[PDB]
């Protein structure tokens, strides 16, 4: 209800602000220009050193560049040979070995799945036999179950309603009643709070 | 009375439950067993015939496994000395590449630091100077900034006491009706609660 009254405050206290702004800004403008300027001999000292001290710098680092690279075409490079004839080498002696070897782990897999062929091949075939006896007991059981299902289900139907229809009712019988009087708890709450809000 | 009620009908449901349960632990055990009755026969089988034939197949894979490792070993001698003295001249190779090399890059990096060494002198002497310049400059500029901004927080605190004492002032001033109103909300609010939930 004095919502202008405390707005008039917070107005007033935004007008104090706009009288320091006016100076404020006067003198930060001062100061940027005392920063700008004081920065700028600065850069100026900077910037000038700047051609005296990179070019140099970038001469220096080129003749170590130059000596880095041409020490590299003197080291990487004749060693990129020496590396090359040692991976050659290397190679060489793994073709010796890829070759003997090679055929010979091929004929271990061969052994190996030659053997599977007369061990995991019959052995699935009497699973299949041991599957189709454990399938049968799944079967008869299960059957038997789907009939214990049924009639479990049936059963429980039965006291399923037997529960259903009575407390559906004695529900209905409480919920009616208990609703009218909610409603008179609401009515009363909602008028009173309605004017307490008011 | 209404959770008294509602519960008297799950406390039968329990009962049928129950009732309902002893049959279904029967029916499910009677099964179980005839599941574990095939088990217990295919036991001869899946764990007899598996103990049986694990004999030959694992004879079988040993067998081989120590052709396979005695392989490996009549190859292991033969191929580790081609390793021993090929790393041997491929190691020898890198060390006539690593002892003068490795000295003509030290020789190379002798120079590589002094000529660092050598341009870094009248960097770091003129980096002092720099320093010497900028914190000159920054103190100079620093010393008036903290004078300006000593005058400007003096100024602000003045108009910030207009907030600490008019305004607030005003605010508790304008906070006091709204406490003495908030109070009777509250204090209704509680009654209005207590006399809808109690
Ligand atoms: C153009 C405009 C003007 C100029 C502008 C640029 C000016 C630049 C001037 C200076 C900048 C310096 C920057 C670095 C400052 C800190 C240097 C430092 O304090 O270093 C300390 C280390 C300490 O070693 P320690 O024996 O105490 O520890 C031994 C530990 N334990 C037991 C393994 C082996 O000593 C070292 O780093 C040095 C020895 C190790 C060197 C490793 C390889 C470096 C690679 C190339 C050489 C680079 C030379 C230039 C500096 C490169 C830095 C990466
Ligand atoms: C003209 C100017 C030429 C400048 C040439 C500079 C290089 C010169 C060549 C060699 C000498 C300088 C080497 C400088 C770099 C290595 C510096 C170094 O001394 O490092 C040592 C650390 C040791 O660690 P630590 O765990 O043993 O001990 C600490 C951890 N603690 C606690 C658990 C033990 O590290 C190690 O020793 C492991 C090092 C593994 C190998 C690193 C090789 C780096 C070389 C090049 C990398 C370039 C990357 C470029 C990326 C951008 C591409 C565009
Ligand atoms: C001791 C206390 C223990 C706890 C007791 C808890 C008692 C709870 C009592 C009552 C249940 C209250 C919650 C009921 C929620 C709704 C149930 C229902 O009535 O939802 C029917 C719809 C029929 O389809 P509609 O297209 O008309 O969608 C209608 C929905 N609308 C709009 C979005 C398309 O359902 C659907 O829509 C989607 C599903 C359709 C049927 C899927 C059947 C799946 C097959 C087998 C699942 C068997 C689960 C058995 C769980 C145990 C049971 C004993
Ligand atoms: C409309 C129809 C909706 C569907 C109705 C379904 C009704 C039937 C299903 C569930 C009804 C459960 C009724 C439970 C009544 C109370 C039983 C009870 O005695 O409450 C208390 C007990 C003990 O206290 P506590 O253990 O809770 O805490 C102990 C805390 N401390 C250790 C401090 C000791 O609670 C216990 O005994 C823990 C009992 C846990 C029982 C879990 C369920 C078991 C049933 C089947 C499991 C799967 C079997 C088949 C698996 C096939 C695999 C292939
Ligand atoms: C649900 C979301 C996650 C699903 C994860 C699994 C996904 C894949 C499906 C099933 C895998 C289940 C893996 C876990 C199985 C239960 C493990 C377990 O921790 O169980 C514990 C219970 C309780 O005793 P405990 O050992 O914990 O505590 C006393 C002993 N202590 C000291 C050492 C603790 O064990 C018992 O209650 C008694 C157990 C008796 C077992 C007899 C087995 C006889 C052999 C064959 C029978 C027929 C099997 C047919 C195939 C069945 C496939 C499931
Ligand atoms: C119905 C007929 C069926 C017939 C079936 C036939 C095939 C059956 C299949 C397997 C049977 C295996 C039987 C093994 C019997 C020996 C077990 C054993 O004694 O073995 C011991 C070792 C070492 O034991 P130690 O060092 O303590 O003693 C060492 C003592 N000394 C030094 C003398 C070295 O241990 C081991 O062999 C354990 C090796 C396995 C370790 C698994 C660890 C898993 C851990 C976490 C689970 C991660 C799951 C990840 C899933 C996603 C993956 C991508
Ligand atoms: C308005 C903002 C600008 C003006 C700020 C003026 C006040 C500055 C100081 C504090 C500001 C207030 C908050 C606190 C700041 C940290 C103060 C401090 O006490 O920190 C100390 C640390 C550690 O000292 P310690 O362990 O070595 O010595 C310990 C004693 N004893 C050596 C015996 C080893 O200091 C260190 O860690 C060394 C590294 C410090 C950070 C360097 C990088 C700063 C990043 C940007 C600034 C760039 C400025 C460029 C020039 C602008 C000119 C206008
Ligand atoms: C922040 C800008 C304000 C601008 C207006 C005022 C300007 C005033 C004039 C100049 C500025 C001066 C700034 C000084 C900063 C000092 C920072 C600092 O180093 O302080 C350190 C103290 C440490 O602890 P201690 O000395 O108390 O105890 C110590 C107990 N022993 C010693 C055991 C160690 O801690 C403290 O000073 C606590 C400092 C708490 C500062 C709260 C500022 C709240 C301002 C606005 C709120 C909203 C911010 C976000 C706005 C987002 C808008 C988009
Ligand atoms: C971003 C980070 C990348 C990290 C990569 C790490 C692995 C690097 C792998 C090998 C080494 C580098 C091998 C680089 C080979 C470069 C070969 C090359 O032609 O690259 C062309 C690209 C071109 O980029 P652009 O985007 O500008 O143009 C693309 C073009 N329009 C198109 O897409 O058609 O520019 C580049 O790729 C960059 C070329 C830089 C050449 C430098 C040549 C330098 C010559 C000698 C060495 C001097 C060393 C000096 C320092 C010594 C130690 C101090
Ligand atoms: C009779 C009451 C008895 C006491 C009751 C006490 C309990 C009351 C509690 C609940 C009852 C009311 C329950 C109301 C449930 C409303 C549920 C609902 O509509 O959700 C959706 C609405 C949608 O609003 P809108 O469409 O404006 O905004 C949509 C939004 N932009 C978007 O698109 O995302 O979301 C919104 O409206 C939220 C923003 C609203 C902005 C306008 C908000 C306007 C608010 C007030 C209007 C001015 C009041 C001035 C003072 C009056 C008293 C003096
Ligand atoms: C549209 C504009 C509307 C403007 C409305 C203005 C209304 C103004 C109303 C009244 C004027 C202000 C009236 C202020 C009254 C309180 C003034 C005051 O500071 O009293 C001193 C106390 C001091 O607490 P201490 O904790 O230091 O006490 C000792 C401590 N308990 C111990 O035992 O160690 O601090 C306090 O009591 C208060 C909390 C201090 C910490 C706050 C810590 C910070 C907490 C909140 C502030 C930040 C909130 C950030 C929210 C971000 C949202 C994204």
């Amino acid at each position: 209800l004095k919502l202008l009254d405390n707005w008039d405050s917070v107005t007033s206290t935004f007008s104090k602000l706009r009288e320091q702004l006016g100076p404020v800004t006067q003198e930060f403008w001062d100061n940027l220009e005392k920063e700008t300027e004081g920065l700028r001999q600065e850069m100026s000292k900077d910037l000038e050193e700047v051609k005296a001290k990179v070019q140099p710098y970038l001469d220096d680092f080129q003749k170590k560049w130059q000596e880095e690279m041409e020490l590299y075409r003197q080291k990487v490079e004749p060693l990129r040979a020496e590396l090359q004839e040692g991976a050659r080498q290397k190679l060489h002696e793994l073709q010796e070995k890829l070759s003997p070897l090679g055929e010979e782990m091929r004929d271990r897999a061969r052994a190996h799945v030659d053997a599977l062929r007369t061990h995991l091949a019959p052995y699935s075939d009497e699973l299949r036999q041991r599957l189709a006896a454990r399938l049968e007991a799944l079967k008869e059981n299960g059957g038997a179950r789907l009939a214990e299902y049924h009639a479990k289900a049936t059963e429980h139907l039965s006291t399923l309603s037997e529960k259903a229809k009575p407390a559906l009712e004695d529900l209905r019988q409480g919920l009616l009643p208990v609703l009218e009087s909610f409603k008179v708890s609401f009515l009363s709450a909602l008028e009173e709070y309605t004017k307490k809000l008011n």
